[PDB]
């Protein structure tokens, strides 16, 4: 699906995404809220807090609001390789979840392809936000056990 | 056993409970400290620090310091479920262990137990601090391997 | 192998290790970085940040920048066991690896040892950054499953 820009103006790049990277890992993530996409990006481009995510992804669209290769503040890692070499996508409608979410969920599965085939990074390198600092997210997925199977259709599923 | 009140104030909830808040989880700690429920409360409530819990238990008493419908900052997960879902409980004396932690163990079964008939919270809902954030909480617990057995005790008692 | 005592000035113990602390626990980290072991001290002591760690070792030498009986901030658990009861030793060359780095964990075997049978430190008490904090650390170790093996040296030698 297409990824709708909205990105964060260069003059807060020292607050949202301050340094470059070679994106190497993908590091899905769950909002744990029920606003969409435009929303969720558009409260992070605009307030002035060190926290941030590449693309939020809800049952309609994708939205990026920080470039690929720049940093964000989403893994809680300080400058590990989850903030320094990841790249995070923010799956909305998690909080509440029903239809909307698992659509979410699917059209994220498209967004991680992209970036994989896009960055060429290897399906082992798709991680959860968990992995990198121990917080519990994507939470929805992991309560619900679904990360084997969102990884396996990224893997190999033909959508 | 009883559970006394010894509440924050309203005026600091924006500090230390500012949401509301529907109990879905109770979260289990170890204080790593050697002080009874009644400081570590009075100290907890006081403060300006936000950072908070629902109940400190000892193996006196148990003292709630935030109301149970509303969130605690006691995971250190931000706004993530752990924080924003579940009623904290915090064991005292884990600092040194002993007795007095063991005792005050036991009375969290009870005090667990009865938030969970309170709020119908199933036993697969009780987790560890270190379940939310990785934080190695409940410290004791976990380096003596007593969590399989606490959720036994809870499930019966 | 010998570790030197390139240790800060006591002038800035306290924020590096502004508590004394009596050796229970063993933390291994990675540097996530390119550097010896000597700049990594050298820097650790230069700046005044709140960050620090015991001992920095790499594929030649092992340096001491923090007095083995005094807590350093490292393992991100606040004022936990982790931070305040573990002696945080420093693997460099993680970034990249190689053979720097794979000959630079083989000497932080022979460190770990040296604390142990130093300060009486089981092998159970051997930790990851990660098991205090939830914190990919050491990430090259755990990226590749070195850690298992790693634990298995300490044993032996
Ligand atoms: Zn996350
Ligand atoms: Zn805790
Ligand atoms: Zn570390």
């Amino acid at each position: 699906m297409e990824i709708r820009k909205k990105l964060v103006v260069p003059s807060k790049y020292g607050t949202k995404c301050p340094y470059t990277m070679k994106p190497k890992y993908i590091t899905v993530h769950n909002t744990y809220n029920d606003a969409p996409a435009e929303n969720e990006v558009n409260y992070m481009i605009t307030n002035n807090n060190e926290v941030s995510f590449h693309v939020a992804v809800d049952d309609k669209q994708a939205i990026q609001g920080i470039p690929w290769e720049r940093n964000a503040w989403a893994c809680g890692d300080g400058n590990g390789p989850g903030n320094r070499e990841s790249i995070s996508v923010a799956i909305c409608y998690s909080k509440s979840g029903g239809d909307r979410y698992y659509k979410a969920e699917n059209n994220a599965v498209d967004v991680v392809r992209q970036l994989m085939s896009m960055y060429n990074i290897p399906i082992e390198n798709v991680r959860t936000h968990q992995s990198w600092s121990g917080k519990y997210c994507p939470h929805r997925m992991l309560a619900e056990g679904r990360w084997g199977a969102f990884i396996q259709k990224v893997k190999s599923g033909n959508v």
